[PDB]
């Protein structure tokens, strides 16, 4: 079926939970043996969210190459994404090593450091220009260059230096700051505006390594971001945009990381975002 009318048909019939459970039943199951080794317990935020072995990002280190991060490679859309958990106190240096080694330009953050009164990720970037951060375990230096605070998101320019080689690179930090503590946003308008700002920066383009996107577990809000992006790109590429099947795209993405899209409300929000976004792209 088309998307917008399949949407109204699920709303009127109140079957979002049944649609979402079908996706969970059909989703791929692949081994995640490296994630579960005992030496990696303090590298995982949640015991039930692990990267598959076949798609995990490897650190370029001979001691321990493990990080809870997955490469989602979308062949028809010609987009790649790295989805990862919010960094932990003992993985902030691994996080920036990955950014460096994979040649990423941008980092997309969809959570606040504290939500619901608890810490959802480490404070992994510097908050003042004159107070840079050094990560001694991976030999990197990170400096805040500039910061632009808007009503729904903040954009930061950062400098990452490889202290071994003295090479430097500019990284863009795109921080969506207004996702609610419970539920999903009422309108997708600010999320789409944010997605378009990431696109306009070049961070999603083939001349750079894959964008790094995270929330707390790296599957829920993060899944919504890449699913909406890929679906809109396919609608631009194809002769028949109504052929884009959001449930099939989600199942394809779940071959590369488990659990993408965590609730039936997130599934409904993804439909809403793609539907509204397809109108703004055009033509009109
Ligand atoms: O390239 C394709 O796979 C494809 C598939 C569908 Cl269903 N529609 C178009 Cl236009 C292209």
């Amino acid at each position: 079926m088309e998307m917008e009318k399949e949407f109204e048909q699920i709303d009127k019939s109140g079957s979002w939970a049944a649609i979402y459970q079908d996706i969970r039943h059909e989703a791929s199951d692949f081994p995640s043996r490296v994630a579960k080794l005992p030496k990696n317990k303090n590298r995982n935020r949640y015991r039930d969210v692990s990267p598959f072995d076949h798609s995990r990002i490897k650190l370029h280190q001979e001691d321990n190459d493990y990080i809870n991060a997955s490469l989602i490679k979308m062949e028809e859309a010609q987009r790649s994404y790295i989805l990862t958990q919010g960094p932990l106190p003992n993985t902030v240096g691994h996080f920036w090593e990955m950014v460096w080694e994979q040649k990423s330009r941008g980092v997309v953050m969809l959570n606040r450091v504290m939500e619901k009164g608890s810490l959802k990720c480490a404070q992994y970037w510097p908050q003042k220009e004159e107070k840079e951060m050094i990560f001694e375990d991976t030999n990197l230096k990170l400096t805040l260059i500039s910061e632009d605070i808007k009503s729904y998101y903040t954009v930061r320019q950062l400098e990452l230096e490889n202290l071994t080689t003295q090479e430097t690179r500019e990284i863009l930090h795109f921080h969506y700051t207004t996702w609610p503590d419970f539920g999903v946003p009422e309108s997708p308008a600010s999320f789409l505006n944010f997605l378009f700002k990431v696109r306009e920066s070049g961070s999603l383009s083939p001349e750079h390594g894959p964008v790094v996107v995270h929330c707390s577990a790296g599957i829920g809000r993060s899944g919504t971001f890449c699913l909406a992006d890929t679906c809109l790109l396919l609608m631009d590429k194809r002769k028949d945009p109504s052929s884009v099947d959001i449930k099939k795209v989600l199942l394809e993405m779940r071959k590369f990381r488990m659990g993408l899209i965590q609730t039936a409300d997130q599934l409904r929000f993804s439909y809403l975002a793609v539907i509204e976004g397809a109108k703004f792209i055009m033509g009109d």
